[PDB]
């Protein structure tokens, strides 16, 4: 039912070599796994998110976001990343994102809790 | 059972008057609803996220994040916010966050697609 | 002269205990020194920036920003912070900011080069 | 002189087609002009900033940042952008940045005051 449900669902790769496997639901849900090529991370991590299942009709992208907490059956980095961005369809579909990575900190170190960055995902590895 | 499952589960209010109702699952899931006091938003929106269910024991906070897409059965703002932050428990429990709000845009307007801000959530209004 | 030249010029303090000493010029310049209470920083660092010297008259704040490179005669942290925000006048004047701290990194580590945060500066603290 | 004073100094273009003309001083200063290809912007705006004039020698980039207030003799957008990033010298020199654009707002609209994005600058015009 989602306008971009079929386009979003599948396997995506970012510029770092990370792998993002996602199913878009008709209700706006995103569910899948994330494997990071960098950082204190090994194997797949659960991800969950949301996307706009009825986007604008003027050629705009489709807003979405998702979260990974960096704990799985191998490691725990005591941190979580959220990606905020939009899906852009067409011949070379892309999910363009900016992200925030927060680590658990003491109060004294809270000022340095959060990294910001940007990831671009494609359906073919770069 | 997640270490902070009981502390996170419940209702949170930010500095703007928005309301965040969340259930923390034993496996690290966050599920619930968000009601925003500002912006193109009315009634409740679905939220989903994750939290660290086995955090450090050194006094550090508990890392977490969640997403809301601003579409429900009443409105659609063609946008989505992600909050990234940490839960700090105790008498004056807090969830301290930074957030990214992306709107769907044309490619030419993508440079102005994403707002950044910070929200602090407490257990009282 | 700048509309908020006199209001911005002076000594400001943020929530961490850092001190921001600034002169606003009639031409939109910001020039001064920054002393950070946290991080790889000791004593004062040069700052430079810009502000809107003819802001809106509808009660809106005054947009501004400035940079500190964390090198002085005593230390070098191989990093730089930019604060982006707005000055809000009145009995309880504030400069509300969000900031980006970038450290020099190898290309392999570029994904972790930049912190984001927020500081609120007041004239009393 | 700064290690990268000669390398940073010059004319740069980002992926939007904006033009960044900058002079790096031996004292860590950045001065120059910015012309944006997008937004409420016309002609050149004053910029000022700072860079690390004695960076690490381990292959790391050179940290820097600069500000533009979007007021000149032609327009006033009641806004300011700060770019935070690092200069990477060598083959295909690049300045990689993330930026924050804050507009003056009323207190009720302060939550919507700030955009975030990322710009990459090279000396080759797109
Ligand atoms: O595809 C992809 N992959 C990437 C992108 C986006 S997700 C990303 C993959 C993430 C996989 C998990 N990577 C771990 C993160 C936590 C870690 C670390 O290196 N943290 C940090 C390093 C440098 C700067 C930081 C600033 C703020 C906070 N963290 C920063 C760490 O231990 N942090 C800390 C431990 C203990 C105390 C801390 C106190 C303050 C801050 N951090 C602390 C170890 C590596 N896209
Ligand atoms: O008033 C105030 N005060 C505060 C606020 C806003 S300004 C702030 C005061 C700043 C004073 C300078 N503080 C130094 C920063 C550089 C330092 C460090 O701790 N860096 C980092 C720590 C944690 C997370 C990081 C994420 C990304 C990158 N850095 C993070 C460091 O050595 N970093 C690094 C060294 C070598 C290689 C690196 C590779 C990647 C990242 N960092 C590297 C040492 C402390 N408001
Ligand atoms: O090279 C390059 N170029 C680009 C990049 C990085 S710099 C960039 C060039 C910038 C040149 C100036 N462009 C003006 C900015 C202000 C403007 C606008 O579109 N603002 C905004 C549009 C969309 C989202 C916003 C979110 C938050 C705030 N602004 C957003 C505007 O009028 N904003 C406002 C006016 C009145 C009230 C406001 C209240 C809240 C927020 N904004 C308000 C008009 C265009 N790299
Ligand atoms: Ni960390
Ligand atoms: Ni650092
Ligand atoms: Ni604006």
């Amino acid at each position: 039912m989602g306008r971009d449900q079929a386009g979003i669902t599948g396997t995506w790769y970012n510029q770092l070599g990370s792998t993002f496997i996602v199913t878009a639901g008709a209700d706006g849900a995103l569910t899948g796994t994330y494997e990071s090529a960098v950082g204190n991370a090994e194997s797949r991590y659960v991800l969950t998110g949301r996307y706009d299942s009825a986007p604008a009709t003027d050629g705009s992208g489709t807003a979405l976001g998702w979260t990974v907490a960096w704990k799985n059956n191998y490691r725990n980095a005591h941190s979580a990343t959220t990606w905020s961005g939009q899906y852009v369809g067409g011949a070379e579909a892309r999910i363009n994102t900016q992200w925030l990575l927060t680590s658990g900190t003491t109060e004294a170190n809270a000022w340095k809790s959060t990294l910001v960055g940007h990831d671009t995902f494609t359906k073919v590895k770069p």
